[PDB]
């Protein structure tokens, strides 16, 4: 019954920015760690970024570090991904995910809940 709904995807020229958003259908007594992953054809869905329930800890995949920023609203199960300096290599369907554990939130099978995906395409 928990639902995660992503928004903010689009088709944009290289070098440009997008901001993805994700809101869960409820708050939890401890806010969930949240994460973004991305999937493109021919490649396993990959971890992009995560943030702890309390917002104090973040980590990024090697390919996006320095360009993307993950943030959340304090005490809500929402999460954002600000994507700057977009490259064609960033084209994928981006999924938000929620986990009651920050350490496993970057594992393909860690999170409890998954969104349906928002497409992001970066043209050259």
């Amino acid at each position: 019954q928990v639902q995660l709904v992503e928004s903010g995807g689009g088709l944009v020229q290289a070098g440009g920015s997008l901001r993805l958003s994700c809101a869960a259908s409820r708050r939890s007594s401890r806010s969930w760690a949240m994460a973004w992953f991305r999937q493109a054809p021919g490649k396993e869905r990959e971890f992009v970024a995560k943030i702890s329930g309390d917002g104090r800890l973040t980590t990024y995949g090697d390919s996006v570090k320095g360009r993307f920023t993950i943030s959340r609203d304090k005490g809500k199960n929402t999460v954002y991904l600000q994507m700057d300096s977009l490259k064609p290599e960033d084209t994928a369907v981006y999924y938000c995910a929620a986990d009651d554990n920050y350490v496993t939130a970057s594992w393909r099978s860690g999170p409890d809940y998954w969104g349906q995906g928002t497409q992001v395409t970066v043209s050259s």
